[PDB]
């Protein structure tokens, strides 16, 4: 295994929302095959946020997924050379984002880079207002096509006031050279947001992940 | 709704200015979420476009759900659902349309207007290179008393290919009813064509609910 059944994770984020530069950094610890992960961050730079620490946490792991034993699980096959994806989010207002995320192996620790670049968001919407409250939970679907999973997703983000503000995420997930490849699934997840203060610098984020195939 | 149902389609509209009618018959079971019908391409044809772009908006009643989860687009009946949909397709096709789904004796009569337009000529639609949707699942999210359908349904192209459609969909029952949760729908639509020109074709769907275990 190129993965041991507990690992240890890095992320460091850097980007612009609107203009704003910010860092986020994290450390934190997951089940590989069980597809849990949990990690605490801090925004290190431009904090407090002056947008919705949401819209980046699900670009806060693909590897934390638990697979069935007759999928292939392109994620961790992918290890121990690595991940690289790039990722396209659209919200129904007009706020969007491109992200380039790598994913590396130093040991018993699994370290995430990204790179996050967006615009374009309302100034009076719930994102700028920093009224979201968490992603309801969705299923992302995992389609291969040469050599490379796209994975397309539509997830709503909570709003204050009992409202919701759709989200469609394109993501293109690229292992090098790649030699077996899954059928189509899909992959349902839970991302739970834990607020660590009460500023808006430090947040813990957990996550399942477990795939599945169509009986259709 | 009974056991087993007969259906009747009427669609009428246009795809990169080509105006077109399609009618169909069918026989499906409701509450086994299976279906499936016979489409004759009676005014346009032969289409200068896919057939597969219209058929998935060739019937939500046909869905297979669990006793725990409400079926809305069942509740819907004896008095109907409308909807409308927007289909996009990642080369720039698109189009949008709106269903009316009625209740007369034993039959379901689903009638249609199907606006397409900005498909690129050298595309697989416009060439009619493609060879059906493969399955997929849709999310129904309940939203003041509609359901907000969304899909990313990929169409297989000829030569092992194929092209990405989002379908953003929004189920209104003519008259309020109880709501289900936020769950998915499992869905398979299998086309088969009934002749060499592209006048007739048969389609059969099997749908079935599930509520997501995260």
């Amino acid at each position: 295994q190129a993965l041991a059944d507990t690992m240890k994770m890095t992320w460091l984020m850097e980007g612009s929302v609107n203009g704003h530069a910010f860092t986020i950094e994290g450390e934190g610890t997951g089940k590989p095959y069980e597809g849990k992960q949990s990690g605490t961050f801090r925004v290190t730079k431009g904090g407090p946020l002056p947008f919705a620490f949401d819209i980046v946490a699900p670009t806060l792991f693909k590897c934390f997924m638990k697979y069935p034993a007759d999928i292939p699980d392109y994620f961790k096959l992918a290890f121990p050379e690595g991940l690289t994806y790039d990722r396209k989010i659209a919200f129904e207002d007009g706020g969007c984002a491109t992200a380039t995320v790598e994913m590396s192996l130093k040991g018993n620790t699994l370290v995430h880079k990204t790179n996050f670049q967006g615009g374009n968001f309302p100034i009076d919407g719930p994102v700028m207002q920093k009224r979201t409250l968490g992603w309801e939970p969705t299923s992302e679907k995992m389609t291969p096509c040469d050599g490379i999973i796209k994975g397309d997703t539509i997830m709503y983000l909570m709003v204050e006031g009992g409202k919701t503000l759709k989200c469609r995420y394109e993501n293109n997930y690229r292992a090098n050279k790649p030699v077996l490849m899954p059928p189509s699934h899909f992959v349902d997840l839970r991302l739970t947001r834990t607020n660590l203060d009460k500023e808006g610098l430090a947040f813990k984020l957990e996550e399942y992940a477990v795939a599945r195939v169509l009986e259709v």
